């Protein structure tokens, strides 16, 4: 039952949604080389299980097929990463070890982001990812594995603000169209 929009320089593509279907595409077929995260979800998250289906194109784009989210305090932005392009963030990250979820497992990691946006304006706040290994575009994500897991890390697991299944990219050119049921 989406009802929170996100998009975060969606200007820089061709974001298009229907809050009603559940559905939203992106365009990025021209490039991009600046940062846009758009989707849709809830205003407030949780650790139920969210189920999608994508096209989503991305090779030679530093992008993310992702659930998306923000814990309010401890601050922290946080990532379940589906499916990607160039880019894995775990190769540069606090390694935290693995996790197993949904057939497949996820490396897990961490990183400290100082003055830099977030739900609060410019700050300082952790990032927590899962990236999976053997990458998909359909499935379902069983969330409370992951927050199960990074609880053990210092993630909050409570006070959740923005919840959204997103398609982020910050270079090079792409496509995803995506469905939530």
């Amino acid at each position: 039952g989406i009802n929170y929009v996100q998009n975060y320089n969606g200007n820089l593509g061709d974001f298009t949604y229907d809050e009603s279907a559940g559905t939203f595409s992106m365009y990025w077929e021209d490039g991009v080389s600046s940062d846009f995260v758009v989707g849709l979800g809830w205003t407030t998250g949780s650790s139920n299980a969210i189920t999608y289906s994508a096209e989503y194109s991305a090779s030679g784009s530093a992008s993310y097929l992702a659930v998306y989210g923000w814990v309010n305090y401890p601050q922290a932005e946080y990532y379940i990463v589906e499916d990607y392009g160039d880019y894995n963030p775990c190769s540069s990250a606090t390694s935290l070890g693995t996790v197993y979820s949904d057939g497949s497992t996820y490396q897990v990691c961490t990183d400290t982001r100082t003055n830099e946006p977030s739900i609060t304006g410019t700050s300082t706040f952790t990032q927590y990812f899962s990236v999976r290994e053997s990458t998909r575009t359909s499935g379902t994500v069983t969330v409370a594995n992951h927050f199960n897991f990074w609880a053990h890390h210092g993630f909050g697991n409570s006070d959740f603000n923005y919840q959204v299944v997103a398609v982020e990219a910050w270079s090079g050119a792409g496509s995803a169209s995506v469905t939530i049921s």
